[PDB]
């Protein structure tokens, strides 16, 4: 009852999101429609319960959560490397680790006790591998970007363990908004506060060979 | 039994239009051989009865045949925004847009009431923000092209809408006959007519920088 | 119980490769990490017993592994190719038929009867047509490769064939176990053998336009 309202609030904020995107930034490639959409997409299949299977204390897991964030999160990190000037084949890389994170923590969500564990420390392992180059980059743009690694992207593992995906202190409904509140900052705020800085690094970038 | 004479005569004929197609083009990337390789895959699939589930009026859908167009019409996708000399971030955009019709047509098809709707008005907006630039092109071979966007790749949500996947006006077989009909238009006639004048277009544009 | 240890092996080995393969390369697109830590994954799921379905003569058929095939085996792709000199646009055709052939052959191992010698042969053709152009390539480089492509790449139909994914002439146990065999010849062995070649050849190609 009460999740169904979350995430019937997610399908509503993500298709403002995605509608506004569209209509503010250039009419070419906007990661920020497509991250917005493809959440939409992803908050329907929770609504309607496509895949979902039992987690800790007697919770819920909706894996597909993780599985779709294979694909809006590439496109996020499409976007942070490029802001921080990581080279074409560094940003590939942290591509391929941000589906690895997402592929690997769907797995840890939905199975249970050591394939759990032993997914969940592999989704870590790449996630550190992920986050390290960007939270030690040279670049100037470092600090407008941590604040969503540390918060947003990093919020997401401990929320995940609390959730009934981990240990299941708190319920599926209080996971729920959660992750929500979490997709609100890391998908929509991250662009209206870095949009413009972001167009303006890539014309930079453009123009200056080198 | 019907159905399986359709889907067979599928199999046959995109095993010949691959055939036909690697032969008589460069040993290269040949987008008109994947293209029919992948079909080929697809109705094999739906003759095994894969995932086969109830449509409207008592009919069937076979959702795995929008889950491969999202693969094949991505080629497709790339063949005409490269022929009309888009940008390669309008091209990379215009092939996400493909992918997501395709996936959210997979799931109107499979899923019911409000959940069908739902998907079905994705998959809609994201086909108008597909298509729009294509049919306002300013390219000269704009008007080659515009034949296949709308009678080909628009025939598709008006069958849909007909078929099991939609209201189910019509059966599954006579559907499945629609489908095939459309799949030769935009994917095997798309080829005889087009290829010379994309292959030429490449050409120009690998010579001319600008 | 045999098994088991079979796929304990392979997840800790492909552990070990990928935590050396990540130390010792540069902290850049390392594709020799992320081909064994794909492997990990799948080596997990097999153990897990995610999706075993029946084969032949009694046997078991593990098609999630050549699922991920499709993604580890198209990262090795594109270094093979890469270090033979071929052009983007046959790189990326020959990456599209790599993933081909894993779709269809884990199509074939795990479907019957007609299904599974039909998805057999698509998968064959596509493999006729990929190593083709590796297996007569005048690079320099075609020696070094052809042995990963004659033992290596070749020995899994073979495997296959003899495997309960085939006629079950041997047990799934000891198909488990050439699969192994294999895996760490075209993972591992590849890259010990040929990194720093390949990195030689990636410099010289940077350095020299045409
Ligand atoms: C915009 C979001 C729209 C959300 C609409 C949600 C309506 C559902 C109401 C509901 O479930 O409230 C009760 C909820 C569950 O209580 P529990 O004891 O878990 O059962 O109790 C709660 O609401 C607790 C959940 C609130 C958690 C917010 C956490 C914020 C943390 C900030 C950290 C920095
Ligand atoms: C990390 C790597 C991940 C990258 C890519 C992952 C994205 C795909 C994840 C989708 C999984 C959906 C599985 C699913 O729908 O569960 C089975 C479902 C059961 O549904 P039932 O209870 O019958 O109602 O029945 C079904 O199978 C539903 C029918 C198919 C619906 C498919 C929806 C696909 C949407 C793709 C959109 C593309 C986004 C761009
Ligand atoms: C090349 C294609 C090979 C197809 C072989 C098909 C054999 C199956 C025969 C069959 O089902 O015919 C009867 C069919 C069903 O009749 P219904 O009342 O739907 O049951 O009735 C029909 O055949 C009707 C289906 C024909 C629909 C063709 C639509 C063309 C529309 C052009 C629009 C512009
Ligand atoms: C839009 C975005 C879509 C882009 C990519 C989508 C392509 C993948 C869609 C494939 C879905 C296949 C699902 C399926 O096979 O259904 C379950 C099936 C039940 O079969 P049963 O009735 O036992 O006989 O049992 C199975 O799971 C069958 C075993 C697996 C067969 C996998 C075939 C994969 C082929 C990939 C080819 C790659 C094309 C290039
Ligand atoms: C590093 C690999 C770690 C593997 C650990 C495996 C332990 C399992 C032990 C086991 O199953 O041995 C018995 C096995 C099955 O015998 P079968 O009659 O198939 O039942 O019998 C066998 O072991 C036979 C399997 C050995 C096959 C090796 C094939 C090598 C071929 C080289 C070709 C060139
Ligand atoms: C050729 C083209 C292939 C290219 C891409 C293919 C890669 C995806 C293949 C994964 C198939 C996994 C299917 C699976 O897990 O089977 C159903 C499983 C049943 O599990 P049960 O017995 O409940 O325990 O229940 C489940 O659905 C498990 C829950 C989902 C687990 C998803 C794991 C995804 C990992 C992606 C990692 C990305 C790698 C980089
Ligand atoms: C929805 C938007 C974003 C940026 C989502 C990010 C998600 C993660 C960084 C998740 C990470 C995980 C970790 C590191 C390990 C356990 C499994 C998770 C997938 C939750
Ligand atoms: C097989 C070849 C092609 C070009 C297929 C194209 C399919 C479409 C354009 C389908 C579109 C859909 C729409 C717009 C909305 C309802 C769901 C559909 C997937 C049928
Ligand atoms: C794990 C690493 C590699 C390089 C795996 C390669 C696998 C193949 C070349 C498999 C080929 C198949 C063929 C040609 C036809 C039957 C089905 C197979 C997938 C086994
Ligand atoms: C303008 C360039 C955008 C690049 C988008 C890359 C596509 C990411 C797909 C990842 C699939 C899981
Ligand atoms: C500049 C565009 C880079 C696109 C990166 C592609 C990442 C592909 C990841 C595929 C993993 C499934
Ligand atoms: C059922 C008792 C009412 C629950 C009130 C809590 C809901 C507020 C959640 C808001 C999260 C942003
Ligand atoms: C020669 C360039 C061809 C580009 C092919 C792009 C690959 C499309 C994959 C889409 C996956 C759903
Ligand atoms: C010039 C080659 C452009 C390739 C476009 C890639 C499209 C990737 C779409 C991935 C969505 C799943
Ligand atoms: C069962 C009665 C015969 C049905 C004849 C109609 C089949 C012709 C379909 C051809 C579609 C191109
Ligand atoms: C540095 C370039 C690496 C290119 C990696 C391509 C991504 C392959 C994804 C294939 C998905 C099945
Ligand atoms: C130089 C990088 C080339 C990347 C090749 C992409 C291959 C995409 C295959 C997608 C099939 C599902
Ligand atoms: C159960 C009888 C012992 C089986 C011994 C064979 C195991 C050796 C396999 C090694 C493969 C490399």
């Amino acid at each position: 009852n009460q999740i169904e309202i979350v995430f019937a609030a997610g399908i509503a904020l993500f298709s403002v999101a995605a509608a506004y995107f569209f209509w503010a930034y250039k009419k070419d490639f906007n990661s920020a429609f497509l991250v917005s959409f493809i959440t939409i997409i992803s908050y329907i299949l929770m609504l309607e319960g496509s895949l979902v299977s039992a987690g800790a204390r007697g919770g819920e897991v909706y894996a597909t959560r993780w599985l779709f964030y294979g694909l809006s999160c590439s496109l996020l990190m499409y976007e942070i490397a490029r802001f921080l000037r990581k080279s074409q084949s560094e940003i590939v890389f942290l591509m391929f680790l941000t589906v690895i994170v997402m592929g690997t923590g769907g797995a840890a969500a939905y199975f249970e006790g050591w394939y759990k564990i032993g997914f969940f420390v592999l989704s870590s392992v790449a996630y550190v591998l992920l986050v390290y180059p960007l939270l030690t980059s040279v670049s100037p743009n470092r600090s407008a970007v941590a604040k969503y690694i540390l918060l947003g992207w990093t919020g997401f593992p401990i929320a995940f363990l609390l959730a009934p995906d981990g240990f299941g202190i708190i319920t599926t409904t209080t996971a729920a908004i959660l992750y929500l509140l979490l997709d609100i900052f890391t998908k929509v705020i991250f662009y209206f506060d870095l949009h413009r800085k972001m167009e303006v690094n890539a014309q930079k970038v453009l123009a200056v060979s080198g």
